[PDB]
RNA sequence: CCGUCGUCAGCUCGUGCCGUGAGGUGUUGGGUUAAGUCCCGCAACGAGCGCAACCCCCGCCGUUAGUUGCCAGCGGUUCG
């Protein structure tokens, strides 16, 4: 799939805190704030939808990580329809580095899921119980979604790359791809695939990450 | 084997990350606790030794047990 002109949406969002490097981004300075050049924004789409169409049909997978306050209620959404994986709550350090080992958290869960469902629960010490019920309480809040990581992500689909650096950190060092809806202060020369736009907004995130999706899903076939 | 700091709440490790390195991070900060007790947060996620917990006494109650116990209810007293 294309997008339109859809430009009632888009069109810049940072004040002057910028970084020098996004230059090449932007149209000019409005009312103090910059506005990112959307005749750009379509070269880059165009490009970064055809990556992740050859991922998709290739039968790959992208997390989908995005830790703002703003995209919280969106990056769960998205995945979901996929197949895909994604950060929604907090990004733990290492989620990529330090995978092995925290895929061990992973299996926590797994066994915790278990003894919720078994006869042995309030058969044994309740102190125990309360104990272990928190730990649940907390995985089904991290983990919720990287649960579905078999094995480290072909691909990272970020939102706020300069918040998510330590993602992309770890990523960059891994050689996984990187695909993040950036704007007037990322570093975008560390972005494998650029959308360079406006986030905050929820109508940006939004548009951003269905389009995406419905390009994901489409690939497959469904 | 014991005294002692000290029943104090600490002491550390794997892997990850930071640093040329000694080392650091985790264990920290904001809240909380009797406690590194727990919450929030954070390049960390866990784990070990320690805290706690499992064990004994005390306070309520239940079941099992009646040569301690009692007119608690009845019959006699040298009415103990």
């Amino acid at each position: 799939v294309k997008e339109l002109l859809e430009a009632g949406v888009h069109f810049g969002h940072e004040r002057k805190r910028w970084n020098p490097k996004f230059a090449r981004y932007i149209y000019a300075e409005r009312n103090g704030i910059h506005i990112i050049d959307l005749q750009k924004t379509m070269e880059e789409l165009e490009r970064t939808f055809r990556f992740i169409e050859d991922l998709a049909m290739r039968g790959g997978t992208i997390l989908f990580v995005g830790t703002k306050k703003q995209a919280q209620d969106i990056v769960r959404m998205e995945a979901e329809r996929a197949g895909m994986p994604y950060v929604n709550q907090r990004w733990l350090g290492g989620m990529l580095t330090n995978f092995k080992t925290i895929s061990q958290r992973v299996h926590r869960l797994e066994e915790l899921e278990a003894l919720f469902a078994s006869p042995e629960i309030e058969e044994r010490p309740k102190k125990e119980q309360v104990r272990l019920k928190h730990e649940l309480e907390r995985l089904q809040k991290y983990l919720s979604g990287f649960r579905l990581l078999k094995r480290l992500p072909d691909a990272i689909f970020v939102v706020d790359p300069t918040k998510e650096a330590i993602a992309v950190r770890e990523a960059r060092k891994l050689f996984i791809p990187v695909i993040a809806l950036a704007d007037t202060d990322s570093d975008p020369d560390l972005v494998d695939y650029i959308i360079p736009g406006n986030d905050d907004a929820i109508r940006s995130i939004q548009l951003i990450l269905s389009r995406a999706v419905d390009l994901i899903i489409q690939a497959r076939g469904g």
